[PDB]
RNA sequence: GUUAAGUUAGAAAGGGCGCACGGUGGAUGCCUUGGCACUAGGAGCCGAAGAAGGACGGGACUAACACCGAUAUGCUUUGGG
């Protein structure tokens, strides 16, 4: 949290893009039946709302 | 022994009264999670910066409640523990 503020405030977006992606697959082996361990979407979902928090609250 | 005349018992297809043992049913007793009437203090409005009230969604599994809103079973920060 405290490192996501040492980011230039466009590598932070490259960051979110990379976290969506990663999301999706996760979802997409999810519905296939390939997921080992369930407990990785809540760890994206929420960098992805903090990523998103700390660049909003930079305006 | 037979005959005649006479007298009196017993019985239950079923039923009644008493008792014993069960079933059903939910009274009664005990209890309280919810109510009723007040007292002292506080506060007596919200909305175009979008209200009151809702619909649909968000979980590994999700029909309902509660919480939240595509940052969705939650994000940042300051304190407590
Ligand atoms: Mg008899
Ligand atoms: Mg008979
Ligand atoms: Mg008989
Ligand atoms: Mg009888
Ligand atoms: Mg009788
Ligand atoms: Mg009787
Ligand atoms: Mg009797
Ligand atoms: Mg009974
Ligand atoms: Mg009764
Ligand atoms: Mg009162
Ligand atoms: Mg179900
Ligand atoms: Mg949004």
């Amino acid at each position: 949290a405290n490192d996501i503020r040492d980011l230039s405030t466009t590598e932070i977006q490259d960051q979110e893009k990379a976290l969506k992606e990663e999301l999706f697959n996760l979802r997409f082996q999810l519905a296939t039946g390939q997921l080992e361990n369930t407990a990785r979407i809540r760890e994206v979902r929420k960098a992805i709302a903090r990523m998103k928090t700390i660049v909003r609250e930079r305006e």
